[PDB]
């Protein structure tokens, strides 16, 4: 009903010669009285006259907060519900005092300089746009001018300014409330008498917001950790939303609608989610994304955000007016109870999320590779690993705020963002510039400390653009090589990620290779492992080279047996590491931690304790182990078997590596697991040799897709198998003895 | 223990300074006598002693022909066998008397033009350099001399000339016995006195014949047709013996050990092989690879290929000194039941074979995209299916010989190895020119009949000389876009191909694109079927276009519906076959075929009739249908389900449409089976609904890879399932309902 017209090559609708058209049409209005006769609807509506009252005098701040703004109280909230009323009334001096009631303040209205303050004057922006499209037909034309020069004095405010030239589409401020839900809003609801700012503000969104967000959809994930998630998706869903009921259909790619199943795969059973970017800790209360679960869930109609969403029926008072109008009452919910236990994000991501169950007792492992970094809140985590059960056990560590400042804080710029905050790897050139000029909006510093991690990318640390700078600069990080899970979809024995992250990396490496092999084991004393086979080639041999795992309590090194354990806040769970490659010869395991040392980075140490009250668990970290190599050497391999059990579990299983021919592998319980032994294509026979009793599960990787025979003990075990394109690899069952595979 | 020094880029094994080195070395002489005494072997050794005989003169051809060599008798035989003693017993004038009983003849010798009198020269020189090798420390020097010459002499008379400069070096007489087998003895006999023939001739074979085998064999098959399949892998694996036996090791990709497996998907239950490439037929006597599952099944110690051998131990005469050398007489022997039913022969083939068991009540299909040409006994044949079930059914027409005549025949050129002769596609472009002027060796003929067919690759329809040649050029001709079988890898209930052979043609289309899906319906009625659905977009609407099935006798047309039965030579299978797209309002179906229409091309019959006492079953087919749309368009699609029962079978599958959202499937049976509508990949959600009674398979097509999801009556039913790359598809279990699918 809407019409669809190019500009400069991209196709946009055009606001229909109606109103209302701003969050509903004329088609929906008559259904709001059922809506407010909705008993479960009649609550928040109950809310919003609550929230008529003014600020108490004794409860203003001295410092006019975004949350004060967002706390939504008095005028604002007393002229959209008398516009709610003219809606569905049409009595005309009921529009018209909701008219004359914000016009002045509208026009006369300061704010200064605050915390994020562009969300207060576009929330109060929104407040006009409802009053004037929804009492559209009780306007006058000196009041029409008015408002549209009201609404340009508002939008030169904002961060992205007006023309929205500034910041960034895909990251940033501009990736928040300001274009897309409130630039958005004014100019739908001005866009007859002024369509100047529907033009710039939804050009921007359609030509680079857009084009981005439909690039990454269809691997259903979120760049920029699991905090940041709430604002930058809910406002991606005002934008579907808005656009929808102005009559322009879902603009979206409908993989939309999954983006959310993350953070319920990232859920662990103290209510909390687990870390990834810029992250703080709290065990208080539960974690909640209860605006995207709403929005989402409401729109696609979707079960088990819905259940995410009824965990905490409670948003923000802004957003109450929007429940109001797009709740979706009648909607059941599921528990993620059914869902299969492990999960995997494509390209632009190659993240696994691997679980042994939905309950209290389960392992959460999430392994990742990063084809492409996004800057802002996102770390430079490529190949980093991350462990939950019964307590964080292998974390990502430090913390986003504390001690050391915000986003600004040399900590954010000199640790937590950096490689050498995570499971991952480091190669330490001591020539190595990181420039990091762009960071911040603040307290700027031209360059960043030398962790020996993953590059700085942009123009010193700053995020692109838009999507077509993106994929022409230098955010490419990494290549998915090789990816699947367990025989069964539901309850997979196993779940195989592997990458190459060179690209991560300055030309200080000539290769970098991790493949990960989580192992859901079916059993209660010990219910998962990781293996994680590492090839690490330098450009010079002595750039020293590191393994890292994080702890938050202090871990206990016995030969090549690294113990990390939980006993505080209720944890208790353990990791156990068996290193194996390299040799017992060629290892040296060094921890480094305590106070002093818990954010070291060569040289200087980061501090960063948690603000009063917060982080009760220390999740920030305040340990993690070193795996080197004695010999300087161009390639090194590292092989570590991670076990996971409670720290009540005494015998754990004997891990065995395999030396083969033209394979390297491990076996533990009843599974066998190899990789190439230079981490490339295997496309000649190979073979190794199985002792131990009763049938073991067997993963081969690195393998030529094609068909495969299998010989045991000289003679015919399988005929033909076929290794397939997207993991390269085979899965049987056999008991001991000496096997043969041909290609 | 053999040198390997560089030769122009090409790393080349050196000659051993040590004698003997051909077909064996000093460390195998002592087994001979071993050998000499092995029950199975003494046999064989008898044989050879029965060939000492001369030919009786009433016996003599007076046309000798390659036949008469390879029938070897006589002279030559008796040499060997005299080598063959001095080598076990050292007698000096032994290998005197070998030397002296062929010097002579060896220079002396003549051969008179005849059919592939190449063979018997090369057979003559292979006996001079068992002598000259086996016998070497008794020559002197100028008997070197004479030798050297002798050879020189002779190799000058090979098709391949001297220098061996001529020919091919992936098809024709060059890839057969005169390089592989014939000038690489002699050249390995004479290298130290004449290092030039090994230099010239093991040059070519290692820059130019194993490269371009090397880069088919990963994918484990042929592509010169079912009978050359003989006489051409045989070559490859004499060189495979020579240079191992010199103590070069497997100069080959080991997956050359299971390119027979090929024949032994097509052996039928009447001694055949299924068609393919230029063969002729018989139901008199069964096929056998004999020669190559002896040496493969020998060298590789294969017990499915040594069975094969073992069906028929019966080698030609001139190659019983090679079983008597060679053959591993302890090795065990396999039948196929066992093997998995469906096998898929990659890059740059595109061919997948199904079957539903491997005896009496089988049905054997034949699906094939073909990335590449390679032309001479290769058919144009992109797109074909075959389909055997107690007869041919669906048949691959034409035959290679009869009245026409032989390889350089009209009927070779206009209609045996072009597309007409097989079920696949035409689109006939009135003004097309088909060029064949380099084609065949004799009878030259600038153009050929324009049969709405593929083109003809190369300069004048004639294969390139090496791999580089070929990439540079014009031999693509298909792209594989998706294959898998399953769910289990031993009885797949589906097996599916999907492929692109736009690339086949000339630019008188855009696009063609063929999906097989073939089912094994494990079912007593009707045991298999098989759905075929192709996109064919025109560069003009008035290109007629062709969807063709062949058969053996006259099919019966009856609306929509094509009966093939089998009621002669004990042949008992039905074809039935349904056309769904076109429908009814845009289907013409007809029958051509009969006496003078059995080889019908656009105005003329290549007429081709059996050789008497041959092609009993009449194989080479009668009949053809042609599915034509009855209007003018540039995109059209098929839609076909054939099922396969026995000819008595009254009543089969109901077969429906299932039109959906961007989706068009088939049910019939307990299977469902979907594309995309537009045969393009659907990266957006889609539905369509179910009416019937039970559980349902379901297999869907031409998915984004990526975690779906399904929905039952607006009810989730799977809440996530994994589409892979390979296959882009999805497979489930269902009952009957209204589905829709996100992604
Ligand atoms: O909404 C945010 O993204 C965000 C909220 C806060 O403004 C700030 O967090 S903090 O209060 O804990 O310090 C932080 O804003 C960043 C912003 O993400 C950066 N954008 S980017 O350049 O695209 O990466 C940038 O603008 O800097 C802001 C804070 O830096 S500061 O103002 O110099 O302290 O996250
Ligand atoms: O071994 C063969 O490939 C082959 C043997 C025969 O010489 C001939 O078969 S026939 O007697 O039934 O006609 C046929 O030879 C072909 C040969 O394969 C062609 N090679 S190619 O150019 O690389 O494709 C070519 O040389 O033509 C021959 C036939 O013409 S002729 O030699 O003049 O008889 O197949
Ligand atoms: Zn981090
Ligand atoms: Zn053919």
């Amino acid at each position: 009903d809407v019409v669809w017209k190019d500009v400069d090559g991209v196709s946009m609708p055009i606001p229909p010669k109606t109103h209302p058209r701003l969050y509903l049409r004329e088609q929906q209005v008559p259904d709001l009285k059922n809506r407010m006769n909705d008993p479960k609807l009649k609550k928040v509506w109950a809310d919003m006259i609550k929230m008529q009252e003014d600020w108490k005098p004794a409860d203003i701040p001295e410092v006019k907060d975004f949350r004060f703004y967002f706390n939504q109280k008095g005028l604002t909230v007393r002229v959209e519900l008398m516009a709610l009323n003219y809606l569905m009334t049409k009595d005309p001096k009921v529009g018209r005092e909701a008219i004359t009631s914000i016009i002045d303040t509208l026009e006369t209205a300061t704010f200064k300089p605050a915390g994020d303050i562009s969300r207060g004057i576009g929330l109060f922006m929104v407040t006009g746009a409802i009053v004037y499209d929804w009492c559209y037909d009780q306007l006058k034309p000196e009041e029409k001018t008015r408002f549209v020069k009201a609404f340009v004095r508002l939008a030169k405010m904002l961060e992205c300014g007006y023309p929205p030239v500034k910041d960034k589409s895909i990251v940033g401020h501009a990736s928040e409330w300001m274009i897309m839900r409130d630039l958005l809003s004014v100019g739908i609801a001005i866009y007859d008498e002024f369509p100047e700012m529907y033009n710039l503000a939804a050009g921007r969104f359609f030509k680079e917001h857009l084009v981005a967000r439909n690039w990454f959809y269809p691997s259903h994930n979120y760049h920029q950790g699991m905090s940041y998630l709430n604002v930058r998706f809910t406002n991606d869903l005002f934008a579907l939303w808005i656009l929808d009921r102005m009559g322009a259909g879902n603009v979206f790619n409908p993989g939309q609608q999954f983006i959310l199943y993350d953070a319920i795969y990232k859920r662990r059973p103290d209510g909390q989610i687990l870390a990834g970017g810029d992250v703080d800790y709290s065990r208080k209360k539960p974690k909640y994304y209860t605006m995207p679960a709403l929005l989402a869930g409401s729109y696609y109609k979707d079960e088990y955000l819905n259940y995410e969403f009824l965990k905490d029926p409670n948003v923000e008072p802004h957003c109450k007016l929007f429940e109001f109008l797009w709740r979706d009452t009648q909607l059941g919910s599921r528990k993620p109870d059914d869902l299969p236990l492990s999960r995997y994000s494509g390209s632009p991501f190659g993240w696994m999320i691997a679980r042994t169950g939905w309950g209290p007792e389960s392992v959460i492992a999430e392994m990742k590779v990063n084809e492409y970094s996004f800057l802002n809140h996102q770390h430079q985590d490529a190949g980093a690993f991350q462990i939950y059960y019964k307590g964080p056990l292998a974390i990502d560590a430090g913390s986003y705020t504390g001690s050391s400042g915000g986003y600004n804080s040399p900590h954010n710029k000199n640790f937590f963002k950096r490689t050498i905050a995570h499971n991952s790897l480091l190669i330490y050139d001591p020539k190595e510039t990181f420039s990091s000029s762009g960071y911040g909006g603040s307290d700027h510093t031209d360059f960043a400390a030398n962790d020996g991690g993953q590059r700085l990318p942009g123009k010193g640390w700053i995020a692109p653009r838009d999507l077509k700078e993106m994929l022409a600069g230098d955010f490419r990080t990494g290549k998915i090589l090789a990816q699947g899970f367990g025989p069964d979809n539901q309850t997979p024995d196993y779940t195989y990620l592997k990458g190459d992250i060179t690209a991560a990396y300055s030309a200080k490496v000539k290769e970098v290779k991790r493949s990960f092999l989580f192992l859901n084991l079916k059993d209660a004393k010990v219910p998962a492992a990781m293996i994680v086979f590492d090839k690490v080639v330098a450009s010079n041999p002595d750039f020293k080279k590191f393994w890292l795992l994080h702890s938050i309590e202090q871990p206990e090194i016995k030969g090549n047996q690294i113990t990390i354990k939980r006993t505080k806040n209720g944890d208790s769970g353990m990791l156990v590491n068996t290193a194996l490659l390299p040799d017992a010869a060629n290892s040296n395991i060094t921890s480094i931690g305590g106070k002093g040392k818990d954010f070291w980075v060569f040289g200087t140490n980061y501090t960063n304790d948690p603000k009063p009250g917060t982080d009760e668990a220390l999740e920030r970290g305040e340990w993690r182990v070193e795996i080197t190599p004695k010999k300087a050497a161009a390639e090194d391999y590292y092989l570590n078997v991670i076990q996971i059990a409670d720290n009540t579990q005494q015998k754990l299983h004997e891990v065995k590596r395999i030396d083969g021919d033209k394979v390297v592998g491990v076996q533990l319980a009843d599974r066998i697991v190899t990789f190439s032994k230079t981490s490339e294509t295997v496309d000649r026979p190979f073979g190794f040799s199985v002792v131990g009793k009763g049938t073991f599960k067997f993963v081969m990787t690195d393998l030529l897709p094609g068909t495969w025979q299998v010989l045991k003990d000289g003679k015919i075990l399988y005929p033909a198998l076929s290794a397939k394109g997207d993991d390269g690899a085979l899965y049987f069952e056999g008991t001991e003895g000496t096997y043969r595979f041909l290609r």
